[PDB]
């Protein structure tokens, strides 16, 4: 039967009859066209569904209406409206216009008869445009996919998908041109890069991965929200896809020089105040760096295999990146998260150089206190190193390594103190019970405030859970630095200007750094799709987000606070 | 057109014609029947394939002949013979016999005509039997699957699949009864437990996971061997599946008592030789166990998430178990690999008790050497602990943690020695270059023999890469123990019988343990399917394989060698 596009054909089919519709159209040698088939079925006899077969020249598609989805815990769903977009065949200049035939066979084995409505339309918005937002609606029975063609100048693009509602849970996938196109829930993650989303998604692609310099962007809606962060007629989802070009290679070399020349200006400070003085005229140390080298050896090998699993598969749900500001460089998918830790490592070498100069000049004056300062600058290096391997592929498992090492350092430091205790030990053991799981949480914060009071009093007599350590790192040291400002003012002592600049710089840097610490852009505490809802763009030279600025400012704030403790003893 | 089973129908189809065959049969209320459809296509015009649609009452299947597979690096394959087994509908006593209809629509859009051969048979060997080997042949275009029904007494089964040839690479999957059955390469790993095999495979199932107490065993042949350990008309594979019942709960409690009462008999030895004597009438220590606790904290959390990823998915290719002797217990998939390390931990507590008794009696005699012996017994505990967390889910990543810690211990021990060197340092750095990659390998073994000679000479003056450390652990200590046997014999010294029994027990235990060490049953150095080829059955009470016996004997051999070093100084 000859049939026309954009016309709703209705009919009744049963065991003896079988309706066959023939659709005839042509494809232009430059324009690319796609055909979408809509089938309805008002008959709710689930034992006798409507079987629809779509035949092309090189492909056959088949589905049953109403669609059935087997949910978890013995749940089933029906979908009376099923839609599908056929795989387009692109005509070139070498072939000219191409005539194409589509046969749509609608049949059923019902004894009485099943009603159905068939509508076949052409898609006028199949091809996506650069920097143009496109709005569309998808459904678990009605998947959608579109085509993007790479321009000649553009070498890498970012696909930004944004939705205003969290549910239903969706899947965005990028696939090749060659038919078939896997747009069903059981084969969408078979090949190509894919992501899971609730509100936001971001996929970064390169031109060299696709031989035709084009790809399909497949949008599949899941029938249940168990894979995302949730549970449980139609689950219609409104989406908005925008494809933007990535930054050029000049932004890479401009931001790399900013991350070096800022912290090399700190090296100019020591060589400038060392010129003022010209114008004014071990085994236990080596023991703490073999532990750090042998601790850091498996965690580099752990996250390298995490990165290569992501690269050779399409599973971008393993690493918890900030995908809106993840700029790749070769194997690394987020080079900006590694580059901002370079200044954190380097600045510790300046502090180790400063305490070396103080130790040699004290030993030279001895011819005519400095031990833990070496370990304080060593921990500045290794945490910047461990943050770099954490940011190769951030995950729930990798966070239990870069913080546990620092906890171990604190433990060994207490042993040295004891050489010249239980309330701090329950604190380490209460927080691992919260990993397992009203009575627990009222003492979870009660012992943390008591231990914060039990750190400040012992220093006074000597005169996530990592954020809770960082909570007391700001709170107790603010009073601990302020204890000798009022003690030296009351006694016969004066504050030199060189500590005075370092005290006021430590206060303003920790005020600025703690603001950027609370701007969480990702979280492994929930599902990977829930982590993507908090992603944000780059706010520094289109290369650094809020968390990468925190890596810069906490490097300065740790350095200036450590320089305060080296000073204030010149009287 | 009415058609009969077991008859090869041939025909020519083109654009105008479309052959439709109707197949009519009945299903018995106790016997379960399955229908297999074979389609050939001798026409090699790839632009106009033969499109076959199989319609049932509740399901529609469609495929094109010849089948096309898109390989890696732009490779394509054709398959002129395509076979498929339709999803069976089981008739019960409540429904009686059921009449069923199958329509097979064969069509093509070729202008001239395409030849095809259709054959539809019933399967007389669809249901599998317990403890009965079944032989069958599969192909990438001809997947096969069978049905197993759980007996009332059996609560858990093991599916043992064995093939005589490594290639082609195959996939074995276990799925639910409910249609559709995913037997294609793009959806076989969508749900249910699946495994990848080349020669052997073993899937362990429980009755409580399947609500119908039955399952489908799907066999899918991959078109390429890149997922397995290899590369690159038909790729026919001969397989053999046997379903065996698992061991009862009595074997669990019998083998658990064997692992305890053997090593508790070692505790009876100290309480027996302590009765003979009745008838004859710190801070640095605490520093080494906080490093071990903080090192062991993330690796338990690393492998627990590895186990839960395996459990909630079907991916059994992550953990490198010995699947022929992997006995689950709750969350753990291989409980026998955890249980054999219990005696390795416990036996170290006896050695720590022995050196405590020697230290107290020496201190009591002081009123009227023992430091590293505490650390030697501590490393006996922690390596048995670290082998247990390694065997929760063995992997390439987890091996770089349980060996690196021991390497770190050796490093810190050298610091104590230095307190009272470069050739040992290149050895640690050469072996990590072999992870990256003729000139390298001739010095890889040359520096290892030289360093083995450079360990023995320094002790003489005081009077995988983990297997290479274990290579010198046997070789250098054999001469190092033999150095004072000939020295005491030449000088005026006699060997007491209590060391003498311990020397001859150390030699026979290390001879027995090294035999079981070289029986490798798994290897993460290759693909997961290549690791499964070396799996073996349990050789000790149907609960312990060769590697679990190695955990028993090396625990005794380390204990008796450590007891030798405590003795031989009574003169
Ligand atoms: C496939 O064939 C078509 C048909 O010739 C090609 O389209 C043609 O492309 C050229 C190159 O850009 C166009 O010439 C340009 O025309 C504009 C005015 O439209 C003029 O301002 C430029 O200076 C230039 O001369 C040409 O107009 C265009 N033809 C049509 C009908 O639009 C197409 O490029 C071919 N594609 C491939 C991949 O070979
Ligand atoms: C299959 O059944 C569905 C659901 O009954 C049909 O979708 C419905 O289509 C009509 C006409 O396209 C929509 O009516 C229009 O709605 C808009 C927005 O409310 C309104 O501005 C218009 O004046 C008009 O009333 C209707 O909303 C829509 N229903 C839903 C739930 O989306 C569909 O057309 C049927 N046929 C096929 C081939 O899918
Ligand atoms: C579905 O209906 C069939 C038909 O009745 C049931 O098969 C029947 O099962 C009973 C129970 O085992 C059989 O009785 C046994 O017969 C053997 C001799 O064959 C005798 O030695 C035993 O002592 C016992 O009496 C009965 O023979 C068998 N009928 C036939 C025709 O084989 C079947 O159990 C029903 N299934 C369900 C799930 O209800
Ligand atoms: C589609 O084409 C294939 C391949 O041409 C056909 O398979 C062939 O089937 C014949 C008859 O079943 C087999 O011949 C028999 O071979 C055995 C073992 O060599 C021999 O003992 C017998 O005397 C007989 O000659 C033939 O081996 C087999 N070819 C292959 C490669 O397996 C198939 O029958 C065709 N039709 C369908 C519906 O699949
Ligand atoms: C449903 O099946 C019935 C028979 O099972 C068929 O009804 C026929 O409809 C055609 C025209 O639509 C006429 O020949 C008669 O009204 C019916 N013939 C017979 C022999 O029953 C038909 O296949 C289906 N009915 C529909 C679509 O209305
Ligand atoms: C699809 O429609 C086109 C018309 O748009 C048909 O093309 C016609 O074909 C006949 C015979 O081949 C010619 O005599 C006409 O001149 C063609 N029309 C045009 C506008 O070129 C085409 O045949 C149709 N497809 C099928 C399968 O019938
Ligand atoms: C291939 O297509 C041709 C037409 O394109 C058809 O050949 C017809 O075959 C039938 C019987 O097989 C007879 O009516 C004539 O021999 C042909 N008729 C016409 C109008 O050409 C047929 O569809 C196919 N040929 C086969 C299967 O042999
Ligand atoms: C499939 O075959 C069976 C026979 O094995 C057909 O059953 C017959 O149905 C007619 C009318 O319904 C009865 O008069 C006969 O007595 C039945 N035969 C038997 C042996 O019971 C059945 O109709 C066939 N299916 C179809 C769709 O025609
Ligand atoms: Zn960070
Ligand atoms: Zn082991």
């Amino acid at each position: 039967r000859g049939a026309d596009f954009d016309h709703v054909y209705s009919g009744v089919v049963n065991l003896s009859t079988e309706n066959i519709y023939s659709f005839n159209y042509t494809s232009q040698p430059d324009q690319v066209t796609a055909v979408r088939v809509y089938v309805n079925s008002s008959s709710e006899n689930l034992n006798y569904p409507v079987l629809v077969v779509v035949r092309q020249q090189k492909e056959v598609l088949s589905w049953q209406v109403p669609l059935l989805f087997q949910g978890l815990y013995q749940r089933s769903y029906n979908y009376q409206e099923v839609s599908r977009t056929l795989c387009p065949s692109e005509a070139t200049n070498e072939t000219g216009p191409l005539q194409q035939l589509i046969f749509v066979d609608v049949a059923s084995m019902a004894p009485l008869g099943a009603q159905y409505k068939l509508l076949v339309t052409k898609l006028k918005h199949f091809q996506l445009r650069t920097n143009v937002a496109f709005h569309f609606t998808a459904s678990p029975s009605q998947p959608q996919y579109f085509l993007y063609k790479f321009p000649k100048d553009v070498d890498s693009v970012i696909i930004k998908v944004v939705s205003e509602m969290a549910y239903p849970c969706s899947v965005v996938s990028v696939q090749n041109i060659m038919c078939p196109v896997y747009d069903l829930d059981h084969n969408v993650e078979f090949n190509g890069v894919y992501q899971s989303m609730t509100k936001k998604a971001a996929i970064t692609l390169q031109k060299k991965d696709f031989p035709g310099e084009q790809f399909f962007v497949v949008f599949v809606i899941k029938p249940e929200d168990y894979a995302c962060g949730g549970s449980f007629l139609q689950r219609k989802k409104n989406l908005e896809v925008t494809i933007v070009p990535s930054i050029k290679e000049s932004v890479y070399v401009k931001s790399s020089l900013f991350s070096v020349f800022i912290f090399l200006s700190f090296y100019l400070g020591c060589l400038l105040v060392g010129f003022v003085h010209y114008l004014r005229f071990k085994i236990y140390f080596w023991n703490i760096i073999t532990i750090a080298v042998f601790y850091a050896l498996p965690v580099i090998q752990l996250v390298i295999t995490y990165q290569t699993v992501v690269n050779v598969t399409g599973n971008q749900d393993i690493c918890y990146y900030n995908f809106l500001c993840a700029h790749p460089l070769g194997v690394l998918s987020a080079f900006n998260n590694i580059l901002s830790n370079l200044g954190h490592v380097l600045l510790g070498f300046l502090f180790l150089l400063i305490v070396l100069r103080r130790d040699i000049l004290h030993r030279r004056a001895l011819e005519a206190h400095f031990g833990l300062f070496y370990a304080m600058g060593i921990a500045l290096m290794m945490e910047g190193v461990l943050s770099a391997c954490y940011h190769v592929c951030p995950n729930y498992s990798n966070f239990q390594f870069d913080t546990s090492f620092m906890y171990m350092i604190a433990g060994l430091c207490m042993l040295k103190l004891y050489q010249t205790y239980a309330s701090f030990a329950v604190v380490i053991m209460v927080t691992v019970l919260g990993v397992v799981f009203v009575w627990f949480w009222v003492i979870f914060s009660a012992i943390h405030v008591l231990a914060s009071l039990a750190l400040s009093t012992q220093i006074y007599y000597m005169g996530d859970f990592a954020s809770y350590m960082l909570g007391i790192f700001i709170c107790n040291l603010l009073l601990y630095l302020a204890f000798y400002i009022i003690m030296k003012l009351r006694s016969s002592e004066k504050v030199l200007p060189v500590p005075l600049f370092c005290i006021v710089a430590t206060a303003v840097m920790w005020a600025a750094a703690l603001y950027f610490f609370f701007q969480n852009l990702s979280s492994w505490e929930g599902t990977p799709a829930e982590s993507r809802e908090k992603n944000r763009e780059c706010i520094l030279l289109d290369f650094f987000d809020d968390h990468d600025i925190w890596h810069f400012l906490s490097a300065t704030a740790l350095f200036f606070s450590f320089l305060v403790l080296l000073t204030l003893d010149d009287d």
